[PDB]
């Protein structure tokens, strides 16, 4: 009647309404029209709830973990990064929740693929981690702005807003991938 | 008698001892050997204290914020990135504190100097700002992961076993420098449209 799936769906709706800081087990119980005891063995504390929301966001939206057949390493890393970013952007404070929470089958497939595409084994692992670091940093800043000078600067900042958030993100990602080209091996 | 400099000096020592989660204004007042009103004048809540800690922790980065004469854009961006990483690593939960702080307006003078320098070095104004922001994004992501691993301390196949063993032991600096060098190498080609 009240299963894990039902609780998480209500928690994600509530997260979007009030955000990470305001989200409590009390408010979730009230949203579900149940007493607080009825949530305890699902999620014993806010930490347990946030862990489950982080997991749910990635399971739902992060689809490009594995390379597709005949896929180029540049396309794979970009699609993986775009997929991860979409997952973190899909709910309010997504990046903050992910960072506050921190599969050998998946890892081996990814590393084997990059090694075949010319990456040194260590540099394959470093490249995957570096893309993840950039995505978390970027989404944290974007979502922080959502919640919240000279003539030269004023005109430039206006022109940057016009270009949009995707343009800024893609420039950093394209630069990281372009840089891997020459540093793939010592 | 009690000034903000003396208060935050004590707050930094306490942060290293107990961490961000255990830090309270009451524990700070006790450490300073002052009464609650004396501290309350400086900070009425933990949020205000965290804001002040976050601003102080960027001291190391401010020393590498301005381009030096006879230094190219590549050395400037790398040394700036390394100083930002050192600043966030200098205290327990540094990256979490930086991330948790509501977005702060930058020094407009420092920003313009940085942007105008990159423009002189063959960046277009837009891509100069995108490059500076991209470096900051990478550093924050990297230090969050590194500090989460430290906080947590307090079977793979034959293909991955020894590889994964080597990576861990040899340290965090090689991985960070690889991502940073890749980002800067990438800027070289994408500097202008």
């Amino acid at each position: 009647k009240l299963d894990k799936g039902t609780v998480i769906a209500a928690a994600l709706e509530l997260l979007n309404e009030v955000g990470m800081d305001s989200l409590t087990t009390r408010k979730l119980a009230e949203r579900l029209k149940v007493q607080q005891p009825a949530l305890y063995w699902h999620f014993q504390n806010k930490r347990a709830l946030l862990d489950a929301l982080a997991e749910a966001m990635l399971a739902e939206r992060h689809t490009r973990s594995l390379p597709e057949e005949n896929e180029d390493w540049r396309v794979f890393l970009k699609e993986n990064a775009l997929s991860f970013r979409t997952a973190l952007l899909s709910y309010r404070d997504g990046a903050r929740i992910h960072a506050g929470t921190r599969n050998f089958g998946t890892a081996e497939t990814q590393i084997r693929f990059l090694c075949a595409e010319g990456f040194c084994p260590k540099r394959a692992v470093w490249a995957l981690r570096a893309v993840s670091h950039y995505v978390v940093g970027s989404v944290l800043e974007q979502q922080a702005s959502d919640a919240d000078p000279s003539s030269f600067l004023h005109d430039l900042f206006h022109e940057l807003e016009t270009d949009g958030m995707d343009a800024a993100f893609n420039f950093g990602l394209d630069s990281l991938i372009a840089g891997f080209e020459r540093l793939r091996s010592s």
